[PDB]
This record gives C-alpha cells, structure tokens and sequence, in this order.
C-alpha cells in the first residue's frame, strides 16, 4: 500500500467511515486527510486495486497496526532455517 499524505484544502468527499478490516493484498492506498476547513471531518481514503473507494475512520485499531508497520521499513533477519537436513533416498 501506498501512504498518502495531502494538505490540499479542498471539500473532502469520502463516505462516512468503515471499520470493514480491508485485504492488506487488495489495499491500494491509504491517504490520510487532517481535520481541514472545507472537509467535514478526519478522514482516511483507502482505494483498493479493484477501484473501490472505501472511507475507515483514523482510530481503527486494525488501520493503527498498517500505520505502524509502514514505519518500519528494517525487518529482522532470518537465521532461523526452515529447511532442516531432510531424510536420505
């Protein structure tokens, strides 16, 4: 997914809000809008893939872990082998 952030003061339209838990696949961008003069209210704009514009609220709990896993770029390795010595013909 891609994080938009916008301070283009503009009438935000975005369809209320959805706490509907959106495929991390299938999500497209996640544009964040702060609380500005001509939108209503706080929104983020998830479009998806499929060209759906779906409307979450910023408080979603499943949305907080996306917005702290796109601030973490670094992952931990893997020495942990998954492939152990198999058996013999």
């Amino acid at each position: 997914m891609i994080l938009e952030a916008h301070y283009t003061n503009l009438k935000c339209r975005c369809s209320g809000v959805i706490s509907t838990v959106v495929g991390l696949n299938i999500i497209d961008r996640i544009q964040v809008t702060p609380p500005g003069n001509g939108c209503p209210k706080t929104e983020v704009v998830i479009w998806t893939k499929m060209k759906k514009v779906i409307c979450v609220n910023p408080r979603a709990k499943w949305l907080q872990r996306l917005l702290r896993h796109v601030q973490s770029k670094s992952l931990s390795s893997t020495p942990q082998a998954p492939v152990s010595k198999r058996r013999a013909a």
